[PDB]
């Protein structure tokens, strides 16, 4: 088996079947002529190989990706444990989406297999989490918990955005399914937007002819899915200064007196989040004094970026109302991009200055 | 309020709000900076000028024609909520509702649009949905939209029609009484069959919930803003696409319905044609193979022209009765008619269907 | 032979050679295997069909297209025959650029036969020019040029530019090779700037193994080449109503009291006139403008209007202008396919508050 | 002023400009309405000066539209240009094909041999152009004696660094005038694009766009490759680091094959400064070990460019110059058994395992 980088730049091309180019061409066309698009095709059995699974789905969005597996396994009077911290609209879909159509919903700490099994039912269908979890980025027994799923067959769906298939690979460890927002690091450039589930060919058959096909048609562009495995062929490298620049930036956090403690990492690539002692006012002041650091929510990119959930993303909820959410005043959330690190220390350096 | 090729060309854009460039620059970004407080330029502006070609207040842009009618639907309806459906729709569209929102607790009925005596002995207390194509199959036949709002308003029921096959150049609902239109943009809109998206239109308040609920939780359908502007450039062309779309099925449609191998002619609807081969489906098999010009593919609205045979295709699996349940002659072809020169279809055609005996 | 629409939509390829695509995979590659991209050579074979000519050549842009050739037939000592008026880029680099190499430039009216005969010697190698021409966009005799040119194998060029192979074919008409800005109608959306050369595989052969692999570098990416393909889909349709766009506006700027005169025309969609109030009503008429766009480049689906003498020629003086064939009120026109009653309005209200 | 790895990502650009856009939009238009230039043009010039530590830069449709767009701006018949002794291919061309047969007078001269060089200098001398380094042992030139021999006659030096890139080699700030790339190469990374970048004094470049450019070649960048240009130098430091690194090892694992008679470059580590991940050795067996081992690789693709992400190969007598004899190879510098590699990203013992397999297939 060819290496991790050898895959990620020819798995499943050869230059012969398409007129010897060696970039394959984009399939930028709607129909075929009647007898699947080899762009797609070709992103789906690479992301595949990655992950060491049996076929690959490419969709338009990370949460088409979710929406469009969650759809094609569950119907009403099924049920679905989630761990007790995810995404967003993870979140949302869920209870203000799927989980208002008959399908029953339990939050579960993934880390404590007793409350798992316990939480066990004979309606129970599918088990899905993020490893590791937004918290303190713990990884989470992915074998454990597959080893409690089978008791009712229960399908488990692991979110592998953070980590990526160069850090995690969780069907190698049990689970069914792994879905990706390809919008952060696998793209690695911010210019793309795009989903992806690997897991065997039975269940991928069975996502794109009906999650997809019929309940979400969130197909992804050739032109996107082309730009996406331009951007996979430098993962392995941008992952390694991904977390490399982020352990820096965490050592040196982990010393300022600005800063209360270290949420994480103690690895989640280059993420990483900490406490202000200062609250909502110093993350404010956090924020508005970023010069390199771009004011924004998303990651994995290029650019390094930050967020004050408190003062951002929730900042419309009361402060009993984010903490209910994991959210603290002064939490600060840090995708460490591939900057120069000393440029990095220095913005940060002189924000926590100024956040005081 | 400027005519429908200079609003195709120009509306929702100003050059000096983007550094003078007469082209609006592509925002391929994922991301944006957060709001300072003390949405992509390229989406919206697609979606503005598609509101405005079909006289909505908003439009809310899609990866996919399935994309719109899901993201629509799951955000209008909820267990218990009843759908009511135009006889004859789409294949993945009629998966989508039997075979999956139908499997949620949503209540699905089929009614004949034309005749709004049924519809309205069809409409409950429940009755959330009114959906349908307009025109239908298998005549292309054009319902009553207006007949069909009055009576839709009895329990407040939203009526959301797909435009696909007019654009909004040959008929706008909204403007009729319609709540919502559906597009897939894959055909006509972007006419150049090289991208795939939807468009959904209607009010800022019901787009507003579709982009916040049906797509933002339930299908996550996003158009990328490279699409988008390949959309956008086919829009510009058109009124003048439709045209000659519609110019070339006549001239076709005429000559077909005097071909001794034509039983009839089903219609005529833009520049479509469905028509009864004599022979049925070895007579279809025979003609599809000996297209030299049309393309033996499933899709329309494409520059290319386009032909299909059912039996021998896309319902090729099923059994002849379970064919004309859904619709389906043996000997029904369709055809998606092109830009090319009207001489060479004829020409290609009338070989075809003496190939056909 | 299939029609003018048939081969601007078919002509080259068939899904059969690539994955059944009904439209052709964009070959974004630098680099292919050792043993051409198939998606320039679809093009140039595309638009060879369109100018009846054997062979096309893709380049970066028009002047990539004019340069490539000109470098390729041309050695220091050997003479170029000009129109008497040219684009505006083209005239500088015959003049500033390969006409300091040595080659000999010499201005011709070839309207007039008798003079282009007269300026014929045996060092003439390339006869140049547009067809229409800038003044009163009138066409010249093609033919008429070829047989001159024959007396000493000289090479008719000729920029069909502003008619594209649909309004006009030199090469059916005797010329040896054609040039485009693809950049105008052939693209129509003004998204992509490229260049087009059509003629003999013969004289392509040179021009592409040397004016452009050599002396240029001036190649056209894939993306926009497809990009130029998607445009030339609806060549005809529009080139349609550009015309009748043209028609309808050149007719009412006619009988306007602040037009002096038409200059032209059909020139497809471009229309020149004269304003009477010279130099600042031209000014005054291009502030007051809402629909047509203030640019220069033609053959867009949105109207663009240009008055030289405020904008590309407004550093020079009036004598200076007028040696470019440049008046003080003149007002140039590329009609696009917005409604025709919107283009009225606009240039109506721009017309009366020009006074 | 900040890092290179930062500028690579972020000079030049500021979102609050254009919509806060985290990624620039791509501005394919081909014209803006008259004022009272292309942002996504501008910002991959700025930049890539930024990069060279010049003032402005151009960005053009190829390295040949960069050569030719160049040279065609600065010469003019009765002008001598010297030229280093080897160079690329269709430089090569175009310099005794092209501008050369326009007045403009060649001479090739040994950069590496400032004392040659001086001698060569002539009032009439107007433009030093070579590549550094150059074949056929890589050897770095001494940009900075070439430079000050060329302000004898005020002779402009242009300097062709597409095998270092900026992020190994700054020409500019060595002395030279002007540095053009083949961005086709590594700074693009990824093989979707053919681009040329010049980079110099805002006076050589302002004169380059419109002259050489603007009236010459018309050799203009589309701003989608521009785009993607741009996409791949933020990635430039690691992915030549890669490069580097594994060229490195393939280097010294062909050093001890007996099939290999020699390794021209690079030289051991610290023939200094590794050329990137450029490869060349030679083959006992001559053109049909040259032959054999091309036709035996699997992960290597046989073709002609360098710097993509895909590790490339090529035999010169068997292919780009298979149509020439023995001994005009040997004019042009190819010998029989010249091998030329493009080391790419792949796992290192992915390639090793490749080249020793392919090189006991040559036997």
């Amino acid at each position: 088996l060819p290496g991790f980088a050898t895959r990620a730049i020819h798995h499943g091309y050869d230059p012969q079947d398409h007129g010897g180019a060696l970039v394959p061409p984009v399939y930028q066309t709607a129909t075929f002529t009647f007898p699947s698009n080899p762009t797609l095709n070709l992103l789906e059995a690479r992301m595949a190989s990655l992950e060491g699974g049996e076929a690959g789905l490419a969709l338009a969005s990370g949460m088409g990706a979710i929406t469009s597996t969650l759809w094609t396994l569950l119907r009403p009077g099924d049920e679905v444990l989630l761990g007790n911290t995810l995404y967003g609209c993870t979140f949302a879909f869920l209870h203000h989406g799927i989980g208002e159509f008959g399908v029953k919903l339990r939050h579960v700490d993934m880390a404590d297999l007793q409350a798992l099994e316990a939480a066990m039912t004979p309606a129970t269908r599918v088990i899905y989490f993020e490893s590791p979890a937004n918290p303190n980025m713990h990884m989470a027994d992915i074998a454990g918990v597959a080893k409690i799923a089978r008791k009712h067959g229960a399908t488990v769906v692991v979110d592998n955005t953070y980590c990526t298939p160069y850090l995690q690979r969780p069907l190698e460890l049990g689970a069914d399914l792994v879905v990706h927002s390809a919008t952060k690091y696998l793209s690695g450039h911010g210019d793309i937007t795009a989903g992806i589930v690997v897991g065997s060919q039975a269940l991928v058959d069975r996502i794109r002819l009906q999650g997809l096909k019929d309940m979400t048609g969130a197909v992804l562009s050739p032109h996107d899915a082309a730009l996406l495995m331009r951007g996979i062929k430098t993962l392995n490298l941008r992952m390694d200064r991904h977390c490399a620049n982020a352990q820096v930036l965490a050592e040196f956090l982990a010393r300022q007196p600005q800063v209360e403690l270290i949420h994480y990492p103690g690895q989640p690539g280059g993420m990483i989040a900490f406490e202000l002692k200062g609250g909502i006012g110093a993350g404010r002041r956090f924020m508005n004094a970023l010069q390199l650091f771009s004011r924004a929510v998303s990651l994995g990119d290029a650019e390094s970026l930050a967020q004050h959930p408190a003062s951002m993303t929730h900042s419309s909820y009361t402060p009993e109302e984010r903490a209910h959410y994991g959210i603290s005043e002064g939490l600060v959330r840090l995708s460490v991009g591939l900057e120069d690190i000393d440029d990095l220390l220095a913005d940060v350096q002189q924000a926590l200055k100024a956040s005081a």
